[PDB]
């Protein structure tokens, strides 16, 4: 084979290896997965600083060669759990991720499975989206970041599902605890309901006609964001509240989120990375 190879983890659609090109010496990441071959390959020339670069596509069964990043945000959050990630770095990372989402959404590409392990960081302060759910689009599953319209059975969900996931990640960076740590689809939905209130037609028109909506759902009252992400200042809570709107049509877009006052003082700090 063309590479020398070491496992780094499991994406949603296949296993990921750190590897060195035998002839070139390039250090890269290889994802092994298992027409569509087409639109994936366009993504080689659609590049953004906050999206992981796809280097090559190879089919026998399907290999994807990516640039290599040195840490993922789950490991970085775990490493930072005793002290917390500094607010300026949280804010820089959120801003960068919204830039990546604005870009891919503007090209009508959804991610669909944002989670801390899929967000990759380097020593220079960048963070990049990875592990796009693009294989269906063209070992226990984590539901903690799933938008409620997905859980309620919406077939044709939108770019808003990514804003929801990013909102959950934002909250988790701030509080150092997962916002909605469910272990089943209904447990995930009811954890969301218990925190944000059971949605109704007032806050989410059409929710009661969603495929998996049940009139027998318990009706929980909404608690206040002061309780949900206490340390976060009012600008951060306002932005988070707009990222976690039940109605996908009221939920803030990535482009709109970038203009939120929370980012008026955004900067690009350097993380303390132990590699
Ligand atoms: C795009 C392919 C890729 C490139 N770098 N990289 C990294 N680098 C960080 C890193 C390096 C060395 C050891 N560790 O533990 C982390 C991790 C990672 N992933 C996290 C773990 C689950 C699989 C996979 C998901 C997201 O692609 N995927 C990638
Ligand atoms: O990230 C993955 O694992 C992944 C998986 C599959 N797949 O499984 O078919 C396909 C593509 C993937 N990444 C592409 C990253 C990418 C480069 N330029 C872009 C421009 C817009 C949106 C995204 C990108």
């Amino acid at each position: 084979n063309f590479q020398k190879v070491e496992k780094i983890g499991e994406g949603t659609y296949g296993v990921v290896y750190k590897a060195r090109n035998k002839l070139t010496g390039e250090v890269v990441a290889l994802k092994k997965i298992r027409t569509a071959i087409r639109e994936i390959s366009l993504l080689k020339e659609l590049n953004h600083p906050n999206i992981v670069k796809l280097l090559d596509v190879i089919h026998t069964k399907l290999y994807l060669v990516f640039e290599f990043l040195h840490q993922d945000l789950k490991k970085f959050m775990d490493a930072s759990a005793l002290t917390g990630i500094p607010l300026p770095l949280i804010k820089s990372y959120l801003f960068q991720l919204l830039q990546g989402l604005a870009f891919c959404h503007s090209h009508r590409v959804l991610h669909r499975d944002l989670k801390p392990q899929n967000l990759l960081i380097n020593t220079e302060g960048a963070i990049k989206l990875a592990d796009f759910g693009l294989a269906r689009a063209f070992e226990v599953v984590t539901l903690w970041y799933r938008a409620p319209e997905i859980l309620l059975g919406c077939k044709y969900y939108s770019t808003a599902v990514d804003i929801w996931s990013l909102g959950c990640i934002f909250a988790e960076m701030v509080t150092r605890r997962a916002l909605f740590p469910g272990d089943s689809e209904i447990d995930q939905l009811f954890r969301i309901f218990r925190t944000l209130g059971t949605p109704d037609e007032v806050v989410w028109p059409g929710v009661t006609s969603m495929p998996d909506y049940k009139p027998s759902f318990p009706k929980w009252a909404r608690q206040d964001f002061s309780k949900v992400v206490p340390p976060l200042d009012e600008d951060g809570r306002s932005l988070l509240s707009q990222m976690l709107h039940y109605d996908p049509n009221k939920r803030i877009s990535a482009k709109a989120a970038l203009a939120h006052p929370f980012f008026q003082d955004v900067t690009k700090p350097v993380p303390h990375l132990r590699l």
